[PDB]
């Protein structure tokens, strides 16, 4: 089947847009969703092969039940709120994602402006993020962030749904969650003190070895392995984003996975801990002001809609 | 002597801050006026040359006397505020611009958040925009948006304070309005009705012929004759910005000029009227919500 | 298995379309050439890869083919078919070989184009040459965007390459060319609206008009195919600007490849001769077809091999 | 205080060179062109700045120059002057005015001479036009390096621009064109050493030939002048590679701007009639001129001010 | 399954070639870098993606193959086979490890060599280090395009990596290098007509010579080897000019990837002992090799689970 | 006067090349420079306008004499030895300097290879480097290198000889100096403390705070006024070179002044100590294994032999 653009080429910019379906929305989006491709189409192709233009169209468990009458991807259900002991991953309102990527931000723009112009008045915005690269693919601390992302053939396997939900084949689970930093209480580590939160060096992004990298780094917690020994992983597209007057320095965290029981394995280690960690130490420093669960279908699934 | 780089290179990214100085942060301000050029080149020169990183730092007419004694440039004033018949031109609070510029937004970031940091404690953010190129050049409106701009020596003698305020030579006064737009309205005029509102064609870009632009067309009210029948220019540096989630749809204005009187001259043709011309068309379509002035010293000025 | 030659190229802003006679008795140069002409492209090409783009698809006519081979043929393989509609004329012109170089420069496309020519000296006499320039965001002559909804991937080999229905010409195609002229003082008299009217999409935006306003008479309503099993029947084309202010001559080189002719001959039938709701497309209102040839482009092998 | 017209440009891939001729009564409607000629090359060009690169540079001819303006003649303006050698004629044909429109693309040189023609067509006749390419690493036709030991900074301003010694006309410059088509096959029937003993220059490195080595009829020797201090004379080309692969024409444009004509001319004289040394250019035993014309590419502000 | 190193590489313009032996008890600590080179490459690649495009294929000698790994060899692996032709001598060096660091600069290259042998210090000796160059248009220190006639895709893939015939190994590859010193004094007293017969292809225009005018003893006629069922055996090559000018060195560092070592021995014994028809390879009258080494690059996730 | 390209847009590849002129070697060397930037045009127009490539060639004290009948220039005479408490800046040999820089290393090898071609047994070669900037101009220790390096007029101003030396006039002074890294010893300090020796932040390169910036720090070592109380300041391009096999991680110096007492200046304050700095920290961790000083004529000085 034919995959959205979840393996996205390197891209510069993107808006997040999560927006919930009004009372009575739902032929408006039906409509919207067997033209998103095409809307695409309209606003990236004059600009191909550089400006990268994709949008990644992600449903809700609550809106996928309005929408569609008939079976539901295996993995589907409303982002499970984490009441850990310090840390609390929230769950917040999202019918739809539009994860939009491109090379320059006028591209996102200008396909967001065309997909909320056939959406006015059936919803509601509830999100909406620009996020941008920071230098050498960095984070808002400071962190080269994506390094340890699977490629090509690991990627696809890692992110797609295969002949476990065979009806939803090529569809994927998108987890997002708006973090804002601390930045005063971070700039007061020092750089070693970062290295072990993260759990890799700053400048040269070498992971730290197995002796010293801390059981509560960001990399112990999120490095899972299945019962056959292999890596569980998903595939991130973290963007900077914020304001400097509001003193807003955020991570809009996105991460794609062939099932959502990865990405929330992830988050249970990160906000629940586990035997040797109380909880991420990059939490110490980040609040989740947003949690979101979506499944993003095969491309031909929407294209198919009434 | 060497200006601020009020003459940028064309860049896709920008960031607008404007801030007023707190009682009491006026020695904070002083101190990174005297760093602002330093932490460009700190946070630039890396960028290499692609990244044409600039800063443009200015000063408004109530700030100036709370941090500098003698003479004040010869044209610094408060924006005025004009209450046309029909549309308004607001005066907003202002007494510090950085006008970021880069060919990416990290670089404009970085440098935005380098200042504010120094400034954090002394001043109050009143706005700030993070502007980008939308197509090739274009604004909100789908119109081409830079095309008459002077360049070289004639950009120099339109931007430039020269011998007629010696003290403040290669200096500039910068102009801000924050515009947001009705593109619903926009959308409902004709390709030609949008035509006849700027004075140019929408996808040639060729400026309507004098025998049918409109005397209230935005090119016709922003075309200005000086005493011996030259074109009075200005530069600007217009960006779009918005949320498409709040339908903000927005043109952030700023226009760079020897001495305000043209910039004002052309708003008030736009906003008051003329004989000829009610008002400038294009604001029957754009609101402006914020209007400052601000001088941009020379490089040396802040040291 | 089969490799197909370069019918789908990734974008290139420059092509040389060049289509000659192969005069009596230069069948054995022409064959020398054929199976020469990958190697001549790596010859031009290697050295400015990766960014050069350079490829030549190289086209045999119905009667050059009969004259250069014996045995099987293309199924589909005959003459360009003249369309006499009430109107407009779709004319058939002579071509026996078709070369349709494309790269990222001219240059490239250009020293390919003499490096062949120099080989069939003497065994061929040219009949058409346009050197094609991308124009502004992808866009004609008509100063539309001018490729938006051509197939991609998976869903633009389908479209285009023969598979099990010619088993024997797997992996080839069908290329039909034809040179217009645009009567652009013709169309600059019409409003943006009524240009749109005639294509059948927003001109700025290149966004698709709804079906309640497209018209039946539109290009894009027109040249939208639909078989009978319910599917979208697809061409890749990679139509391209050319012209001489002098002469003021602005033309469109069209160019569409199909797995077989029908799929094209039909969007054809219905531009020149109409349906029950139109009397012709409108594009043809200010287009007129100067040349007209259809070409097999075989597998790369099927070349190399002789 | 004089602005010049963008002779010395940055370095461009693509050009359009229009030569016309101004019909009876077409006086006023070219001055008209003229003063508006800047605000076309901002219209087409500004929305591809900075990387577009687009100018034109507008030439006026001798003749043109009596029929359009009153007042003072620039103090070099004159018909060219036909040189009728033992064997090779630089011929004079006609034109009134040049443009000679440069970019980083074809698009943007077509789209302003489409411009330029429109406002010209009831009032001009078209007599030569070429769209120049770039060849390979700045190559020309003959497949040597074209352009490398033009002036560069102050001493092409210098070698270019009009100043004290005609002020009226300070910032202007001459320029003189010729199209030339080349006898290819002839050229690659030399072995390299031979072609670079034509040219006085290697011809994969660029190494000038040594003294003792360089013939003094390679076009470099002739076309090395020495004024009466004993300092060089210099011109600066802009030579683009053109041509037409089916009509076997392969060919340089020949543009040379100069402060005064009297140093492209007597470079010419020393080509075409030769010297002491050398009967004529051995360029030119490969190399027929089929074009000549001489024009006055005044101030920027000149133009601006009609 | 088996995830293949980066042996298929973009084109690159700068390399780094280390050849290391493992000394005395160096095994656990080689085992540790190879567990961790994937990881390294991406600590340093990623952060300057997706211009950078950095790579590491990592390769493992015959008798360093026995002292790290358990379990089964690679089925072709072997020393380097020595050849001491009448006239040309193929030289065996010494090499347990290599690295074959690519990208588009050098720096990325060192700062991957760096980290490698940061981990590696105290447990290997250096062999060999050579920083790769390539000219302008993939040009080689004899001024030949170097990579024309390389597989590419399918053909690539099916030429160069371990299938079904070893399939513990699939995904593997087979790498020969030489590190070739030229006389350039001698190859510049040649003609280019004379340099072409060496080489068996054109020098500007990377035009293949035929096979009527391809000398037997010109290094595209002897490197050319069929199969018993008479078709072509290839190879993958990424050969870098580099040297020192103080000291006249002037190098190619010949690399050559292959399914089986078979087919680059058999182009090495065509090339050093020539056939009926040719002493020798012509090339080795201006190349002397003083190294020679064979290494196994297993597939990626071969070195990651260790 | 046409100066040579001593103010040079920013290049990713150099090559350094130092070579002594042998006994009756001069009039090649003469034909050399006559031709030199001939040869720069020849490798580089065709690789324009991203190649960049471009050579500066200086010429030392002793060959000057050798060399050139005519007034020397004003500020040209050896490198002069610092033999520091406990580090020293070594004079080395060198008559002839090509400082070649582009985008690309090719580029320079071409170059370098031409000019060394036409001086085969005319001199021997003492140094050559190639160097590869990383990216965001970042050096051997990590840090971005030629951040406060002068633009525009300033670097007009503080790099070309002047009405000071008519004679010489578009002419600049290059000290050269091959540093040699102790890597492992510098990799051992925190962020923070390799900030304190430098002077500036290593990931945002914002310069320490008067209050904090180090009196021995290398910033504050090389920041120097004149008598006017305005900045001194010299123009560099230092290239990280290496080998990893020989554990060889290198900084190439190269500065050029107007005149070398400016150089000479920030060399004694580094090598010998201040009232509040013993030395600059950065030689705790680089070690000068050659020093040398040229004379890099106005490209029309060379032109015109
Ligand atoms: C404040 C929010 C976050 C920030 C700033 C952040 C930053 C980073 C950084 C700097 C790395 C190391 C480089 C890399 O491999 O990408 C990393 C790795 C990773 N992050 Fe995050 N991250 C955040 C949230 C999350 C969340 C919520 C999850 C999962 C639900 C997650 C999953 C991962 C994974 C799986 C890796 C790779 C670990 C490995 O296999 O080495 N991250 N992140
Ligand atoms: C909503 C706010 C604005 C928008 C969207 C806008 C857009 C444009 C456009 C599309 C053009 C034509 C192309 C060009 O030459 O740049 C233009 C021209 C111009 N605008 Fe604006 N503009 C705005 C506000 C202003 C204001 C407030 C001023 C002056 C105070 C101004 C002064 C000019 C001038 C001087 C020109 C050049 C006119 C000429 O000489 O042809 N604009 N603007
Ligand atoms: C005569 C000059 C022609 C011009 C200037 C032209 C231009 C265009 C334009 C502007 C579009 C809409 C954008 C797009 O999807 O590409 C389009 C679409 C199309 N054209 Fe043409 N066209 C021409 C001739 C033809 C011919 C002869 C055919 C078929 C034989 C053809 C087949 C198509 C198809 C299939 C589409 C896509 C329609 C859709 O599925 O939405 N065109 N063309
Ligand atoms: C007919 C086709 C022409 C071709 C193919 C051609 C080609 C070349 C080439 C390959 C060079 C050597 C590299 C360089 O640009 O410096 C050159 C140099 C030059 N050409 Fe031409 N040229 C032609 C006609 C002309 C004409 C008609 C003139 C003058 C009226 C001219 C004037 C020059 C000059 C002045 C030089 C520089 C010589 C020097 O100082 O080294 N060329 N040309
Ligand atoms: C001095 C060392 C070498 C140099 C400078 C060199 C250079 C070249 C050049 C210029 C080509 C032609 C363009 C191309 O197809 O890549 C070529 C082709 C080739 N070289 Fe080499 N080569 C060298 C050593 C070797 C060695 C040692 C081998 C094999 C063990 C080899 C195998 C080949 C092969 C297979 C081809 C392609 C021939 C074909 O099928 O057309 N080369 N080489
Ligand atoms: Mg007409």
């Amino acid at each position: 089947p034919e995959p959205q653009m979840v393996l996205s080429p390197l891209t510069s910019a993107a808006i997040f847009l999560v927006v919930t379906i009004d009372s009575g929305g739902e032929d408006t989006v039906r409509d919207l969703l067997s033209d998103v491709a095409s809307l695409e189409r309209a606003v990236g192709f004059r600009a191909q092969p550089d400006g990268r233009l994709s949008c990644v169209t992600g449903i809700g468990s609550e809106a996928w039940d309005r929408l569609f009458s008939g079976a539901r991807p295996a993995g589907l259900h409303p982002f499970r709120e984490l009441d850990g002991p310090v840390h609390r991953a929230v769950a917040t309102p999202g019918d739809l994602l539009f994860h939009i990527r491109a090379s320059r931000l006028d591209l996102c723009f200008a396909l967001a402006t065309e997909i909320m112009g056939r959406l006015r008045g059936a919803v509601t915005p509830q999100d909406e993020v620009h996020g941008f690269k920071y230098f050498d693919e960095r984070d808002m601390l400071g962190f080269v962030d994506g390094t340890e992302n699977p490629t090509g053939a690991a990627a696809r396997r890692a992110v797609l749904v295969g002949a476990e939900d065979p009806a939803f084949a090529g569809g994927s689970y998108a987890v997002v969650q708006k973090y804002l930093h601390d930045i005063d209480a971070w700039e007061g580590l020092s750089v070693e003190a970062q290295e072990r939160v993260i759990g890799r060096r700053k400048m040269t992004d070498v992971e730290l070895s197995d002796d010293v990298k801390p059981a509560d780094s960001h990399v112990a917690l999120t490095s899972v392995t299945g019962p056959d020994g292999s890596d569980l992983e998903i595939l991130r597209d973290n963007m900077p984003f914020g304001s400097v007057g509001r003193e807003e320095f955020g991570t809009y965290f996105i991460g794609y996975a062939r099932t959502p029981e990865v990405t929330e394995t992830m988050l249970e280690r990160m906000f629940l801990g586990t035997a040797s960690a109380p909880h991420d130490r990059i939490l110490d420093f980040s609040t989740a002001v947003t949690g979101s669960l979506f499944f993003t279908p095969a491309a031909d699934f929407l294209e198919d809609l009434s």
